[PDB]
Parts: C-alpha cells; structure tokens; sequence
C-alpha cells in the first residue's frame, strides 16, 4: 500500500551477481548501503578521461569501449565486460581516470566511492574473484611478444598478470605492498592494488614454453617519483643469452611510458653480468659497506637503446596497454 521503500541497492539484486553468490549475508547489507544502481542506454559516455576519479563501476550486464586517448592523440582500446570493475585503479590511487569509458549496448551496473570498493574486497570469497576478473580484464587485450635470443631461443616477453607469483617473490628490493601503497590508504585492499599496479611496480616476465625463466622489474622511488629501483634474475640454465641484457632494454621502454626517468641499481661488486649489463648505460659506481656497489642511470631514450625499432615498438605497444588503458 503506502509502505516507504529503500531507494539505494537492494541485496536481492547484488546477490544474482556470480562474484557475491554465498557470500555472507551481512556482507552483502553491508554493500548494498554502500553502492548505487546504474542504468545506462547505448553509446552513453559513463566515465570520461581525465576526470576526477570519484568512483568505480561494477557491470551486471551489457559492455562498453575503453578508450585512453594518448598526448600523441594515439588511440589505445580495451573492452568492459559483464562482471567487470571500470575505473578502480585511478579511483584508489586518486588520479585522473585514464580512459573514456563509453557503452556498446544498453548498461546496467552499480556504482560505489573507494569506502565501497573496500567493503566489496573484504567479503569473503571476493577479493580473490575480482583480482581473477582484473587478470582477465589485461590478459584479453595484451598478448606476449614472441623474441628470439642470439643462440636461437624461442621466449615469449609479457607483463606479470594479475595473481603471477613474480609479482610477489622478489627478494633484491626493499619493498612490498603495504610499504609502495600505504600512501594511497587494509589488507585485501593493498593486495589488490599491488595486483593490479602497472605504475609504481611494473614486472616484465620471460617465459620459455609458458615456464617462466626471468623476471625484471622497476619499483618507483616514493621520494622522487622520476626514479626508480631496477632488478632482474634469469634462472640458471638460462643465464648468459642475453636475457639480462634484453630485459634493461624492455624495462626502459615501460619507464618512459611510466615517466619514469633515471633508474637506481645494488648489487655486489662481484656480479660480472649485472656491472656489465649497466656499464653499457655509462654507469658510474659508487661504493657501499658489505661488498656493494650502487649506481644511477638515465632511462636510455628512443634510439638509445640496441633493440631494434621494430622490437621497441612492439614493447611500447604493451607497455602502454597495461600502464595507460585498463581500472
Ligand atoms: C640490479 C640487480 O638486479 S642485481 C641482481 C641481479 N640478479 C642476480 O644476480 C641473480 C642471478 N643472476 C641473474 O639473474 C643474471 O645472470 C643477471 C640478471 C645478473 C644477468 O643476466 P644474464 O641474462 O645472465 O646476462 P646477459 O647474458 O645479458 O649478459 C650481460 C653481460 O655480461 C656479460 N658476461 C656474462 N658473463 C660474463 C663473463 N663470465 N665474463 C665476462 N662477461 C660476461 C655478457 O657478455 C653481457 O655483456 P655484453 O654487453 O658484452 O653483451
Ligand atoms: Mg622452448
């Protein structure tokens, strides 16, 4: 009759999505207080680059274009699926949305500010699924790039994908989640924004028939953003093909995208490849306790680089795929 109604989120309509099924009931109250019904038409503009990021959008059904438009007006293009978060990465990181976000086909959705994104993650069961639908939202549209060593071999270079375990295992670089995004700020927050980080953290990985055999990464200095910490290992078996030496080159190509300008290298004064690897970038060594020497470089530019043009292009092309389109 004259009874008053909720005007927000209803729980009976949040539960039909796959991610919440059998979550905890005072989760999804919970959630339901905090995020909004979006319904939108076809060829409707829902986010637009450069705007404050002020929320997130979680698709119950129907698609949109995911378009980040370069200073170079170089267009770069992903797809929003039915299940998919639009929009959290520069939400959490509050910066500037990355990409205009415009529907394919009628749109329906909810919502919610960075409170709500951190009440989703924290159900139980969830984190982990949508950190799954982030690794399917990259791995869709950024394919590895076949190379071929000197002595013959066949590798594939890619990003880390959200989840990899070279995300994690790193023992070179003092760092970790908490300590590279406490400024943002949680557990399973943190987690999944180390996740899905391409810009203070970016790991390049080489796998050999799908087997990882060597990672390379930059982590961005937080004092000095222009500056980052770089390192590398290559599996045994795999060492002295050139992999090291072909990495510095790729990790260049993600920091120029990344704006990353110098990059800051430790290692023991005896490690005859890594010296050798920075010498080749007019590295001057300065000497530390304990048998260690440091070094600064600046990031080699275009042209800079011994890899050819072909081979920067198609690393840029990635690069650019997980830095600037996709969150
Ligand atoms: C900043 C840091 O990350 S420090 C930590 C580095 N990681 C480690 O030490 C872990 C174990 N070692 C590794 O993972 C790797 O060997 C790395 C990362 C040090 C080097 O990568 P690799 O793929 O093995 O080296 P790569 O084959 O590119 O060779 C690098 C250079 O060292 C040279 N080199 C390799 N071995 C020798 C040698 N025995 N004598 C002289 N020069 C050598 C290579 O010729 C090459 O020089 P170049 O510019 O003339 O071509
Ligand atoms: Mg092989």
């Amino acid at each position: 009759d004259g009874i008053a109604e909720l005007t927000g989120a209803r729980v009976e309509d949040l539960a039909g999505m796959d991610v919440f099924q059998g979550c905890p009931a005072e989760g999804l109250v919970s959630l339901a207080a905090s995020v909004q019904p979006l319904r939108a038409a076809a060829g409707q503009v829902l986010l637009r680059q450069g705007e404050p990021a002020v929320s997130f959008l979680l698709i119950s059904s129907g698609s949109a274009e995911v378009s980040h438009v370069g200073d170079d007006g170089v267009a770069i293009i992903a797809r929003a699926l039915p299940g998919m978060i639009v929009g959290e990465i520069a939400l959490l990181r509050d910066s500037p949305r990355s990409a205009t976000v415009t529907t394919i086909e009628p749109l329906t959705g909810w919502t919610g500010g960075r409170g709500a994104f951190a009440t989703m993650v924290h159900i139980p069961g969830v984190g982990e699924r949508l950190l799954r639908t982030a690794r399917q939202r990259l791995a869709a549209f950024v394919s590895p790039i076949p190379v071929r060593l000197a002595d013959g071999t066949q590798l594939m270079l890619r990003p880390v994908l959200p989840g990899d375990r070279e995300r994690t295992v790193h023992g070179h670089i003092q760092f970790s989640g908490e300590t590279l995004y406490r400024r943002f700020m949680s557990p399973a927050l943190m987690h999944y924004l180390s996740e899905v980080d391409y810009v203070d953290h970016f790991v390049w990985v080489v796998t050999d028939g799908s087997d990882p055999v060597a990672d390379a990464r930059f982590v961005r200095d937080e004092t000095d953003p222009t500056v980052a910490e770089i390192a590398f290992t290559v599996a045994d078996a795999y060492q002295g093909r050139g992999i090291g030496s072909f990495l510095i080159g790729a990790l260049s190509v993600a920091a120029r995208v990344d704006g990353v300008e110098r990059f800051a290298a430790r290692m023991l004064s005896d490690n005859v490849p890594m010296r050798t690897i920075m010498d080749r970038y007019g590295a001057v060594w300065q000497r530390e306790d304990v048998g260690v020497i440091t070094t600064m470089i600046d990031v080699p530019g275009p042209g800079e680089l011994s890899l050819g043009r072909e081979m920067v292009d198609q690393i840029n092309r990635v690069a650019r795929q997980v830095i600037e389109a996709v969150g």
